[PDB]
């Protein structure tokens, strides 16, 4: 603004333009898993596609946020975006361990933020995110919880005829 | 869980078992209050109607309450369902007072249980209750009102010419 | 009634109040059912499926009968639904051999108050009975006999991979 | 009520009869700021048709907020409404100023109910508002102030063949 | 104007805003009623939809003066809209009896401007009340008087049977 | 692979993934341009528009560049997407300028890895770059050029002025 910018805290402005980074790298690390299973010698299509999709829902949540950060008349600040920890993700049993990782990381990040414009009483803040990420990340937790939970009970013997079933009979794919 | 569960307390996670055990005693009582009315020597059948759909959106409170539960990581814990307090209702008038004491004591428990999760900083718990169940039950609430004072207004002078009434020209039948 | 209750003794009435209660627990049994197979540490989607469509089936047997209890000019009377055996389940095969092990107790049930009707030369009662719930037991006994053979032929060897692929395969799911 | 009256503080019943007045009063208003713009010495349309739309939405807001006071047992209690703090409102950068101010008033005032029914432990209150109020207020003060800087980036120079312009290109009209 | 202003005297300008302020005021009265018919303690929603309605008819009315206003070249000038002069109308019977009082108060303040237009030669100002006001009103009144005999036939005995009744099986409601 | 890698050098192998990089960059630099101009204190919407769907353009490139490292039998490596060069972009013009700069450092980067592909005797190389990227950025910067040349022509004199017109005359907006 600062035409606009009411009961919006210098605080809670900064801490959204950390997760606006938060999202985009979590949806660069999403890019990098998708890629890695496309890999002629990985070869995991609903593996790839799944981890695909996830990109684009990170970077949806991304753009969610910085349209807010407008709204309130808070100033975007974008900085570098962080390469992924890893440049090989390993079988799908370690994949879906890394994006658990990852997403417990964002949600944390999200419950950190509610709390400060709890604090700062912000409750459009509060709200928007209530409203639009934490169920979101408490669905997607929980259906990697239940992937990992399938993956783990394939893989115990004949690790690779349980990769495959996994990818072929509950991961999307054409 | 305990691979997704996050932020989510042991008190939060009991309370949210007890909170379902209140739901399905609602949903038991208005299955019988539902009944009561169809028998011959009550014959009120909008008013069993009324009681069965109560009986079916208190079930799904409770079903949505255990979907919950699993989201986040906490275990589902049943136990027994209390008969409902009575055998016989009495008149409308009657069964509606018992309704909207029973509604009320519902509420309170949501209140409860969300005052428990904001003061556990639990945003989800809160926004779920917020989302779900708070403003239904404030609807509920008033539309029990509504009824108990036509009911109140008819059964004066000639109460039951006035139940009729009420059956007929209020509440939904065939 | 006591206006419309003709050749209805008390023995039948209160036997059918009983098996209200008892459809009713094996409905309670399998919605706690259903619940487990959701955890995200058990996973299997199908399965919960299977056992909440059951929950629905066995609480639509109980408003039958308390309909049937009503047009006879009996009272319905509740007690406490008895919270479920367990509060874990096991694995696939546990869980459809609890499951036979409810249905055959409720089928007794059914079999006893036929044989009580046909003492009591209640013509209605057994007719009751014979239409609407000693084939649709049947029928699911058969099932979950052919669902017990086929979890058994899988886990074997490999319990993890036969797990999963019955529910992906045998099981309806998403 | 008082058959339904929970957790609904006179604090926040006296300051939800306030807030009608202040919706109530906005829209009023924007009825004279839309006829204004109908004279035929003034003669925008586009900008008539955005008031006369404003005083619409406010006084929806009022009606929710009273349908709100009698679902929770409070009762409405009406003031006179002031009239509009002035007869003519100058050039469309006037108006859309004062519109701002206007809106960043309702918005301070929504904020602060929000404050005393989560001080008051009301969150029915606290997400009714959320809900349907706060984001429908940052967002309609976000497009006031992306017309402001495109009203004074337009009659800088040429501040007549500007406020036609605008009126043309970014207001709806027939 | 002063560009278009032709035959429309200051004394016809002036007596046109008092007209849109007992017409807008008129809304807020009905507006009352309304709320005051949604009470959980009153509980007629045929009579809370009656005088919504008539609080819409009464506001478009208002509007229409209001272009007329324009039209013709004079000047919009608002007042206060004084508070209605109840907060508790009692019995739809009296509540309507309140609504005819207003109604041939609103019809009178027409009478008198038609006169003085006619003595001023002003006829489009005459027409134009002939044409959207005057049957208006004649009609609104003959279906409240209709109501208050019918009102009124019902109370004699047996009051509360009689305004639920009226309520369902004249007023128009869901 | 190295199960599918044919006539594939190690040379070209990098140079993709450097021009992924590049890609991201400015899929990135576009974000950041388009969230500055939906700043309510910059607050053209068309222009904002144009950036957006540039940085999905842009993204797009990079995910057709990575699908093809696949296809030949390469790996995929990401680095970090560094941060836009500035922070605030100034005017249409300033923005557009900068976008063509941008523009012809990818251009000059895909003429680059034509060579270098030739020179390798990689004609599936070079041939996709043709295919799908060559001729899509002379279109683009056709395009570029051609808007900078009608800004220029509108901020001439009357910079405001201008600036509003070409984002409501040429570009897409709602
Ligand atoms: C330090 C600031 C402060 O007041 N405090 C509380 C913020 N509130 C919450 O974290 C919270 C969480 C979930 C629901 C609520 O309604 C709620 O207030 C701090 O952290
Ligand atoms: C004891 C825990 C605590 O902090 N405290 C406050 C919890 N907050 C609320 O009850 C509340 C209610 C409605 C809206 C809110 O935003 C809100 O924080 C306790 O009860
Ligand atoms: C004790 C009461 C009695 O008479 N006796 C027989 C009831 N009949 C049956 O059990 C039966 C079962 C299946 C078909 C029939 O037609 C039928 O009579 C007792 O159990
Ligand atoms: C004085 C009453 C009190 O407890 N205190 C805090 C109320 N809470 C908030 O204002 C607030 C704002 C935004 C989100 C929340 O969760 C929240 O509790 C007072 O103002
Ligand atoms: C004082 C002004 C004047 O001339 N006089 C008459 C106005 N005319 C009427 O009131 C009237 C009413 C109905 C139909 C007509 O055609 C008409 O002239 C005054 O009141
Ligand atoms: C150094 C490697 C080499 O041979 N040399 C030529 C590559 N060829 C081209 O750059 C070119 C460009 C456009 C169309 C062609 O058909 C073509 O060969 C080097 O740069």
């Amino acid at each position: 603004s600062s035409q606009i910018r009411q009961n919006y805290s210098t605080e809670v402005e900064a801490a959204v333009n950390r997760l606006v980074n938060l999202y985009l790298r979590a949806s660069y690390t999403y890019l990098s898993l998708g890629f890695y299973f496309d890999r002629d010698d990985v070869a995991l299509e609903g593996v790839c596609h799944f981890f695909r999709e996830l990109a684009e829902e990170k970077r949806e949540g991304a753009e969610r946020l910085l349209k807010m950060q407008n709204q309130r008349g808070g100033r975007a600040l974008f900085q570098d975006l962080q390469k992924p920890s890893q440049d090989e993700w390993g079988t799908t049993l370690d994949a879906m361990k890394a994006a658990i990782v990852l997403e417990k990381s964002l949600n944390q990040a999200l419950l950190d933020l509610h709390a400060l414009g709890s604090c700062q009483a912000d409750p459009h803040l509060a709200d928007f995110l209530e409203s639009h990420f934490l169920d979101e990340e408490v669905k997607l937790i929980k259906k990697m919880g239940d992937h990992l939970t399938n993956i783990q009970r394939l893989v115990g013997s004949q690790a690779g005829l349980g990769e495959y079933l996994f990818e072929r009979l509950t991961l999307k794919h054409d």
